[PDB]
């Protein structure tokens, strides 16, 4: 279960830092919500880290597939710099992000 189950039209903005969606609220209205991903996802030795910060700082080829695959998962993908300064392609499923009454939150 993620925000995606009750949201639509999810994209990244601000150069891949910002998750922006329309989230169905308590009454079933569709309201705009944005979540700064740099506040909740870090780069830990070239891996995405929930509860980290600033993953975009040197990340390259940031992209987002809101409905990736037959499982339709919200997948963020990026090349991330490891402790040795080498980059590797990485992915993280955004199901730690939830829609709470129309707002995108991190749980
Ligand atoms: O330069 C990236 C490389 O440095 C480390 C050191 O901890 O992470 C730093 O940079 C990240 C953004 O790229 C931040 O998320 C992290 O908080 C900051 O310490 C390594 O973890 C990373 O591989
Ligand atoms: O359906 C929208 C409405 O559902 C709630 C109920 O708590 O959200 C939770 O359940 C959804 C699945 O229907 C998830 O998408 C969502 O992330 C989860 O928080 C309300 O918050 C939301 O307004």
């Amino acid at each position: 279960m993620s925000y995606a189950d009750s949201s639509r039209n999810a994209v990244l903005t601000n150069g891949g830092r910002t998750l922006r969606a329309e989230c169905r609220n308590a009454d079933g209205n569709w309201v705009t919500s944005e979540l700064d991903l740099d506040t909740i996802i870090g780069n830990n030795d070239g891996h995405f880290q929930w509860g980290g910060q600033n993953f975009t700082e040197t990340a390259e080829d940031i992209r987002f597939h809101p409905k990736e695959g037959a499982a339709e998962q919200p997948i963020l993908r990026a090349r991330l710099r490891d402790c040795n300064g080498e980059f590797h392609d990485r992915d993280v499923n955004l199901n730690r992000i939830q829609n709470v009454n129309g707002r995108l939150v991190f749980q």
